[PDB]
This record gives C-alpha cells, structure tokens and sequence, in this order.
C-alpha cells in the first residue's frame, strides 16, 4: 500500500527530496538545490499521517532510514553529506541532468490541456517539451500558440458573443434615459476582428513567455509517436528527426468535420476560418445545430447578418430538449430563421473578392425528411456539424495505442493508455466532456501524479456547462428525461418557474421567456439530480451550484438557504411549484 | 413531545383537517369544504412517521382516533357524518367564521415581511388584516403598498444603478466595432425615475390585486397595538377605531436618520426622497458611508453627477474591510470625490428649491475633520447616516413586548416576543440581518407554523449579501479580519487572486477585480468566508451561498470544474496563500 506508493513515487519523479519542516540539514540541501537552480519536487514526511511508515520504507531503496534523502530519476544519490560532497567538487549539475532520455515528458500538442501538463510538470523538474502544430484549414487559415480554445474557440466566440450583447444594451439606454437613438448606428466586423485578434495575439505571447520562463523547451513543429519512447518531428523546413522521452502526453485535440457533397470543401468555410475572417459573412447560412452552429448564428444576427440555420433533427442533441427548444424560440423570435428538417446535397455563383474584401456567392440545394426541396443563395456558408480527431496523424499504430470506433483514445481513471508511459488528455481522451477547463485540470493532476507522488485524480461527473446563445443557457447535472429514463417518472419531481430580470423591466422586454427548474430524485431526500437556467449571464449564475450538486444538495438545502436581492439566481431559492401539479410557472 | 406538538397546531390553526391520502370520507369532506369556499390547512397522517401516534393523540381532543377529524380555531367540529349534516343544514358557513376576535391574524406593516406573513397565512384559512401606512418625509414624499425595498430601496437603486452600468457600456460599444460616439451622449434624469416609477406603480397595483385575491382586508391606515390583542387604527381622515386579533405580527421596518445639526431637516433630503425626486441632484454632497450613500453617489456619478462622500471615520463598517477599501479605490478612481474623517456641523440655505423650473436650490456646508481643520457649496445634500425603528408609535409600553437598547424586538429563534400571541419579523426584529430576502422567509415561515403546523424555523446564519457600487461586491461568511479574531491567525488560511473579465480585455482595467477565501485550517480548511469584486457580482454570490450552509471546504471548491469563460469559475482554481507572500496579480 505505502510501499507501492513509494515505489511508483521514486521511479518516476525526476528529481524528488524527502524531508521534514523541522529538520536543519534538511534546510541545507534545500539552500544548495535552490543555489544551482536545480528544481525539484518535496515531500515533508512529517505532514503526513503515514510517514513514519514511509521513513521506513526509504530504506529498501538506500538502505538508510533517516532524513534527508535526495533521488534523481530512480537513484538514490545521497544524503546531507553526499549531497554537498557533489556540490563541492563539481560533480552535481552533471547526476541530476544524466537521463536515458532527452526529456522526462514530451506534450504532443500545444493546447487547452497539454500547456497546462508542460508548465505543472517542469515546477517539479521534469525535463519537459511541449510540441504544436497548427495544420491550416482547407482555404489556408493558420494562429499561433494555445490550441482551439484561445484561437479558434471560446475566447474569440465569447468575445463575439459580446459584441452582439451590446447591441441591446444600446436599445436599453434609451429607456434608462440616455439620449442615443439606436435605430442610426451600425456595426463594423473588420473593427470588432482586429481588436479580438489582437488580444488573441497577447496570449499566443504570453504562452510562449510562460515556457521560456519555466524552461519548458517549446517546439513547432508536428510530432509523431512512433514507438513507446520516440516522437518523430518534423518542422516548418520539413526537416524529420527524432527525440526521446519518458513519459509521453498525448493533447492534440479535433478538427471540424466537413459533410461528403460536392463544393462543401472548396467553397464553405468552418468556425476554424471565421473568428479571422477578412470581410464580413453577408447574407450567411449556418449547417448544423449544436452549440457551435447556435453560438455563431446568434451573434451573426445581432450584429446585424441575415442569418439562416439549417437543422437535420434537432436542436443541441443532448441537452435537455425542453431547454433546447426554448433556446430556438428566443433566436427565432429575434431574428435567426431556421430552416427544419433539413440537409443540403454547394455551386459557386461568385469567386471571393480578395481585393476588395467583399464574400463571394453561392447556390445552396438540399432536401426535406418528407422529400420537398430546398434552393437557395447565400454569401457565405458555414459548416458546424461535428469535430473530430485525426489519430492516424500522431500515432503509429505498431505502437499499441488503443483506441474507440470513433478514433478516440480510450484510458484508465489515471489518464494511462495501453501502452504503460504514454497518457492521453483532453478532447481524445474517449468519453469524457470536450471542454477546456476539464483538459486543464486533468492535464496538472496528471503531472502532479508523475512528478510529484500525488494521488489525486480528476472528477469527471457533474460537470457544470453554459451555451452562450443570445439568451444564455447553463446548466449542471442530468437532463430532466435522462433523470426520468434511469429513474422512472415517478421517482422524480421537477420545480420550475419563469422569471424576469429586474433590468428589463424599464426596458420593456419579455414577461415569460427566461425559465429555470431543478430535476429532484423524490426516494434520494429530493436529491438535485439536474439545474437548469435559461437566461441573462447565466454562465455567471450556474458556477457556483455546481459547488452544491459536488456536495450532493438536496432540495431542502436550496430552500434553507436566502437569496440574494434582486438577482435572477435568488430564485432558485425560493422555487415551488411542480411539474406534476399542472400550475403554470409563469410570474 | 408528539402531544405537545399536537396540542400547539389544534390551537392557533384557523381551520384545519386531519386525513390520510387514501381516505374516500376524508376526500368527500374536502369536497364539501371549498365547494363552500373553505379555506384550510390539510395534515396527512399517512405521510408523517409519528402520523399513528398522532391518531391516537387526536382522541384527547375529539374521543375518536379515526380520520378525517375537523377543527376550527381549537374546537373538535366533527367526522365526515357530521360536516356533511352541518353543510346540507346550512349551518356550516356560521360554524367556521366563529370567532372570538374579530381576524386570525393582524399584520401591522405592510412590506416585505408583513405582506408575505399576510398571504401565506391567508393560504390556510386564516382572517387576515394587513395594515400599511407611509408617514411622509419632512419635505412631504409618501409612496404606495409594498414597503422599503419597492419603493425607496432595492427595487429603484438597483434601476439606477443599471442605468449607471449603461454608461460603460456605451464606452465598451466602440471598441467591440459599433458606430456610436459616447462623448455625444447625455442622460435625462426625469426620463429615468418616470420609468423608474412606473415600474414602481405596477408593483403597488400589483400588492392590492394580491391581496384582493386572497381574501385578505387591506386597511390602509397606522396601527398601533394597545393591548394583547386589540389594534388601534387611524385611517386617512384621523378616524380611530379598535379592532382585534387572535396572533399578532409586527413587520414597520425602519426610516432613515438625521444628524443633529442646523438645516439638516429643513434642507437636505434622504435615500427616501431620491427615488422620485422631480429634478437632478446636480452638485451633491452625501453624509454617511453605508451600503446606501456609496450606492447612491456610485450611481449618481456614473449618471454625469459632481459627486463628494464625507466619511466620518470608515466606508461600510461591519463589512470585510480590505474588500472596502477596493470598493472606495475604485469609486474614487472613476470620479467620486472623498472628504475622508469629515462630520457635518451646519446647513445653510443660499437658494430656495425652484419648484417652477424643476431645479434644485443651493446650499453651503460647514464642517471638521478629525484634527480640527475646517471644511466649508452644494446643491443638494443626501444623509445615509443609518436608520432606525419607532416603535413607540406602534407599541404601547404597558402592553409588555420587550425592547433592546436600539429600540428593537428581543424575540425567541421563532420570532416570538414577551407577549405569547405577539411576533415580529423584517428590520426590527434585534440581532438579525437587515434584507428584504429574511424578512420573507421569516413571514413565510412564520405563518406556516401558526397556522398550518409547520415546524421549520428561518435559519439567518451565512446569509450572503452584494453592494450594488459601480464595480459590484458580494460576500457570505466571515469577513478575515473577524476569522482572525474569533480563532488566531495561524488557524487561518486565506487563497486569492485578481482577475480581468474577458469583457474588458477588448473594452481595455487588469488587475481591480478580486477573490479570495478565507479558511479554518484545524477544520479541513473550511470556507468561513467568501469574498469577489466585479461585475455581477450577486449572480456570481449566489449558488456558493448553497455549499456554504451545506459545510464547504477548499477541497470542494478545488474538485468542482469550472465554466469557461466566465468571471465565477476563478473560485475553482485558486491557490496562490497570503502567507505565502506570492502576489495574487495575473
Ligand atoms: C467554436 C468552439 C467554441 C468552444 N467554446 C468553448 C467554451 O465556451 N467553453 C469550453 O469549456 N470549451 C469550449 N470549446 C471546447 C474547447 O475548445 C476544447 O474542449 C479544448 O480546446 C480542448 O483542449 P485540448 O488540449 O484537448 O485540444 P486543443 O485546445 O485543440 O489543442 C490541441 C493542439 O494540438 C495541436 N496538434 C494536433 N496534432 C498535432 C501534432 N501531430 N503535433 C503537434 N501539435 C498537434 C493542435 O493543432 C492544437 O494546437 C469550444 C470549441 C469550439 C470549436
Ligand atoms: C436605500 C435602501 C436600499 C436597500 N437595498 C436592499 C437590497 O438591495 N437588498 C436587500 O435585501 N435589502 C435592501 N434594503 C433593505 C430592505 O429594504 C429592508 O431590509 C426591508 O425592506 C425590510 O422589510 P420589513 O418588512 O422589515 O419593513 P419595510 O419593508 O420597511 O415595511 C414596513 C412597512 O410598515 C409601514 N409602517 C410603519 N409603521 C406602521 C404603522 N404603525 N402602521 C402601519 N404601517 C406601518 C412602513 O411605512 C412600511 O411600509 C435596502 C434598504 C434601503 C433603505
Ligand atoms: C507535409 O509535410 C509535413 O509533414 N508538415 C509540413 C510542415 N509543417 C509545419 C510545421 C511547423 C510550422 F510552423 C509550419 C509548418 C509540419 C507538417
Ligand atoms: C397625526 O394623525 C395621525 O395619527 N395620522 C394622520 C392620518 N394618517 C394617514 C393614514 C392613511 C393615509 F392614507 C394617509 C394618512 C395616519 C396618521
Ligand atoms: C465597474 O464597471 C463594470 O464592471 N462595468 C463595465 C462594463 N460592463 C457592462 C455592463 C452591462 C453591459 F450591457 C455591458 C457591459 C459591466 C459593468
């Protein structure tokens, strides 16, 4: 038990000091690491409840029972005296660089999750690269360092969703008194692009800044697992080599996918290509219907876009339905058209101005599940129906790496492929949720496990989400019918109830669009299975809750618990009414 | 223990009927009752774990232990036979409205907390009486039904206060590629609180319509409790009358301060008149550095005020003072002036109010600081120097309701006062938080006990609150200095950091928003307090204030995931100790 901990802890940190708080000659080995600059990973044997336990069990390793005890890469090397011995004659920079390999870690990717596991790992010692790659998008489209969700994902689309929030708030001042007329302005796409791309442009810096500033060796350039310990890179001369490692982290992530019909490739375009676009989209058609297809369509129509989104079923497969539909009856009634049922089978009509900075023009023709046609023309046509990883790109397949019938890689509790050194985070790691503050956290637990004998592991369950559609929708938990598929109907109790924000009130906006209900397991104590909110800010409203759903709140905790006055949240502490009941949850 | 519990629900419910839920007799009684339009309570023994004890405990009463068994106001009325007799002869109606006091229930106060006491326990077939009246401020502002928060607190502040917030976004607007020239922009003050009002309006009609619908009388007219049971009332034509009552509320709440100086009454104004005030401000100097004078010269600014605070000593004590200070840092930062350890002495009058052309006076302002420098023109000057009960104006001292030295109730954790049929509830209730949201939950609470045999009491620890200033603050629990001294510095570990909302990376401040946790190391680093400056700050407050009743700890906070972007999920990651000594800027 404490022995296998130890065993794993000291094969696999690369430099590890046993010590204790109160120890003196401790303290001095600390003061020679920190003098050469030599970083290194701590465990203080008196904070923990089992160390006399492991003091004892040190032994088997280099035979002494006493602290302090230094280790490089499995070695014992010394204590207090040896230590300054090496110190002494020069011999000490060259015991805790001499490795089997070039590098303690290789991260094959450069994004959300493996920036995350490069930079925890070095603080322990680690010898760490980080390499990334960017293959452009069919028409050419490239960025700089940090992965999809700094470039290419949540951070320009929240940015943009702003944008268009402010154009309410535009309308709104009036009614708060301001003297603007909103009807005589308009918006600028080339000006709202450069200032999210420039400040895109500080964090691909930044990143960069944060590995030099951690000696983590940054790479760009593709990376290839060939065999369990060696990546084949190839740079931006094409030149091919060949590093080593230990410990392999596979973050590289998904692409968007394209449908198979004629022009989708040649003359579409994806979200990959819209947060830099030259020239505004024009009159735009959005294929598709998950969060990215509703997110983009939204903000499209705020900034003033004739915008029309092409749906094959339904809205946000997934999510729970009801939300879902209220969600596309906010954008409908707010000016994004939908197109039902529908499919395309793409024609160029016009080539795009470079020049001029102008779209081209295109020829839409698909079909409805009832047969009818469809025919229409657009500017612009984007593509948001799935994402994908391409495995086949990094990872010979003689190295033994398993993976799912969707090409994802399929790993242990602990992140550990089948192949014992090699890991993998983030999007490719098969089932977990593909969002960036998961790849974050399970990309510095891992490291911590690796390089300085932690145990914790990542918590998958109960992830908390938010859609960041004109109206925002967060939620966390269950689905109200996947609470009622597992459970059975009744042994589940949903409250709800509409709302109106205080602040739309002089605005003189909707009575009974916002709603917000908590799905309850009625033979748990009213256990709060799912949250769910549709409204204003409601990424902002739903973090905190997901607090209470990890602790396993029930329905009392919600009702003894006071609100805040005014907010939006505060109603979910004060919520009555049951579905069952048939009274309506309007204000 | 059950029989006591038994014993206290048979007396004080109006009308009430004991059942189980598979009970054709029981249901034929229900049936009867409300084709009559018989409000009630409704106990299903079936449903509650000592519900056969309780059968057995009903025969004390009625000599039968079968179900349904029916009472009013204490007294065994019958079983299915003899409802049903009562009903086909008539004499139903006279058996449940018999009464030795004139209503069930009378309520003196009618806001927050009165008017929800009053509609809940009308929920159960208690006779109901809520009685309001708005005593005019020294310059002649009254208002309608609904209290402080509706109509001169939280409902119009934080109108104004969004109406502030509208100016920033009108800066943001440009940069994020919209056409519009700020600086072109004015605001209009009377266009505002028109809409404001209105607003408030709607709420007043809509408090009536609530009542009307519930049966409860709406007297609008001053009570004043005189005995036990018996309530005094002066209607709007100083008509007096006496009416009485089974179980007593008092919910008046509270009206501002004056300091004790010349011209404060006759020429400043408080957070009381502000909210329909017919004209701008202009210069404006306010007195007092409570939650409401730095929300009120925050917003005023914002609006295109020249605004002075004169702070006496501190801003916001009681309040996490660290926290604070940032508040004022950025309130000073974006145009609001300070007069730090500044009191008032003198008001003088230079120029009457022009009520023709809808203008403010003039006035000139004399006063000290601490050392004993003088400070010495405004045109209108608003006092936040706290507010305070009157009760003797409701509550005639021989009746026997205790008072603490502050003038408020002294009351039992279920808001019982000296006097056994007498509770209180809302701002003058001693010792407990001063927020629309308590007096809510007490009045709710409250009347479910009395009148339908509820046994949950309002739980006022941990009760978050948000200051609603330019860059909002919200918390729940201990601010750190009160962490320190209830259990040492070194039981206590506090983990913060800065942080820059992704909304004004493009709108270009870095490093003015704030978080931290303040946590009991001998306790499995228990949340004690928690603390954020920026924006949103309530909505971002709210859902911790969940895990917080339910016992939070770091490691809680640090196994939860966040979501991406927002400004909450800053709480899931933190780890930079002030200990440490590492500088929590990002
Ligand atoms: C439009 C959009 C909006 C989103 N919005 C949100 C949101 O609001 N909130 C949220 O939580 N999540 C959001 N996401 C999801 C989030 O972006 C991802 O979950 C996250 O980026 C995944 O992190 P990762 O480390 O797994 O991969 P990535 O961030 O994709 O990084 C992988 C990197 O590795 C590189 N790479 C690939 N192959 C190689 C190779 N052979 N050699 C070297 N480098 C290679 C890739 O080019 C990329 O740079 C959004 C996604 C999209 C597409
Ligand atoms: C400027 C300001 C801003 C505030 N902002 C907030 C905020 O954002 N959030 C928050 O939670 N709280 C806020 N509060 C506090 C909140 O308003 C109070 O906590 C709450 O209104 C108290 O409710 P209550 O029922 O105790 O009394 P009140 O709401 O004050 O109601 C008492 C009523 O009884 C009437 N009355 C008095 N005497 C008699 C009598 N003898 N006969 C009949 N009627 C009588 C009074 O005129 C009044 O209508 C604010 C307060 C102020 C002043
Ligand atoms: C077909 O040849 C390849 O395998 N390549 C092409 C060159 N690539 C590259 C790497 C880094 C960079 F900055 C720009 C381009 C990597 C993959
Ligand atoms: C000094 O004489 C009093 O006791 N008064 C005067 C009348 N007041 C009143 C009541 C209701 C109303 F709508 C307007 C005014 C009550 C208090
Ligand atoms: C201390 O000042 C702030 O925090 N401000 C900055 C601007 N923000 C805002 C508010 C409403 C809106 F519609 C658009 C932007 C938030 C409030």
């Amino acid at each position: 038990g404490t022995s296998q901990w130890l065993r794993k802890t000291v094969d696999s940190a690369a430099v590890i000091l046993f010590s204790k708080t109160t120890c003196p000659y401790c303290k001095k080995v600390k003061d020679v690491l920190a003098e050469a600059k030599i970083k290194h990973a701590t465990i203080e044997l008196d904070q923990l409840s089992n160390g006399s336990a492991i003091q004892k069990c040190l032994a088997s390793f280099s035979k002494i029972e006493t602290v302090p005890q230094m280790f490089v890469r499995g070695k014992f090397i010394g204590d207090s005296q040896t230590v300054l011995k090496y110190y002494s004659n020069d011999e000490l920079a060259g015991i805790v660089n001499e490795s089997k390999y070039d590098y303690d870690l290789i991260v094959i990717g450069g994004g959300s999750g493996g920036l995350a596991a490069g930079k925890e790992a070095a603080k322990y010692g680690a010898k760490t690269a980080v390499l990334d790659y960017v293959e452009p998008t069919p028409i050419g489209t490239t960025w700089g360092l940090g992965g999809t969700c700094v470039n290419v994902g949540c951070i320009p689309k929240k940015l943009m969703h702003q944008a268009g929030l402010l154009s309410h708030a535009l309308e709104d001042a009036e009614h708060f008194g301001w003297s603007l007329d909103r009807s005589k302005i308009s918006h600028n796409w080339s000006t709202m692009v450069e200032g999210v791309q420039s400040h895109i442009g500080s964090l691909n810096w930044g990143y960069k800044v944060a590995l030099r500033d951690n000696q983590v060796t940054y790479l760009n350039a593709k990376g290839r697992l060939i065999s369990p310990h060696e990546v084949q890179i190839t740079d931006k001369n094409q030149k091919v080599s060949t590093i080593t490692g230990n410990k392999i982290i596979l973050a590289t992530g998904e692409r968007p996918k394209y449908p198979e019909i004629p022009g989708a490739v040649e003359y579409g375009i994806t979200s990959d290509d819209l947060f830099s676009l030259p020239y505004f989209p024009g009159k735009t058609l959005v294929i598709g219907a998950s969060y990215v297809a509703l997110e983009c369509a939204g903000f499209l129509a705020s900034l003033g876009g004739d915008v029309t989104v092409m749906v094959r079923s339904i809205l946000l497969r997934g999510f729970d339905q009801q939300m879902a539909e209220k969600v596309g009856d906010y954008m409908e009634n707010h000016g994004v058209k939908f197109a039902k049922l529908c499919v395309p089978d793409i024609k160029q009509l016009k080539v795009v101005d470079t020049e001029n900075n102008k779209p081209g023009l295109l020829l839409v023709k698909g079909h409805y599940t009832d047969g009818k046609k469809f025919e229409e023309e657009f500017e612009t046509v984007i593509f948001a129906v799935g994402r994908e990883p391409q495995l086949s790109k990094v990872l010979c397949e003689t190295v033994g790496v398993k993976l799912d019938k969707n090409g994802r890689v399929v790993c242990t509790d602990d992140e550990q492929t089948t192949v014992s050194n090699v890991y993998a985070i983030g999007d490719i790691n098969a089932g977990k949720p593909q969002l960036t503050p998961v790849a974050i956290q399970a990309g510095r637990y891992l490291a911590r496990r690796l390089f300085a004998g932690a145990t914790e592991l990542t918590d998958y369950s109960n992830v908390a989400t938010t859609v960041f559609t004109p109206l925002e929708y967060g939620a966390c938990g269950l689905s109200e019918e996947d609470a009622i598929e597992k459970y059975g109907d009744k042994d589940i109790e949903v409250y709800h109830s509409n709302f109106k924000p205080l602040e739309w009130t002089v605005a003189h906006r909707e009575d009974n669009v916002c709603y917000m209900k908590l799905v309850c397991r009625k033979s748990d104590n009213m256990r709060v299975l799912g949250l769910h909110v549709l409204g204003p800010n409601a990424g902002e409203i739903t973090q905190g809750y997901a607090v209470a759903i990890k602790m396993g709140a029930t329905k009392a905790d919600f009702d003894r618990t006071i609100g805040i006055h005014p907010t939006c949240s505060e109603t979910f502490t004060t919520l009555h009414v049951t579905k069952k009941s048939g009274v309506s949850p309007i204000v």
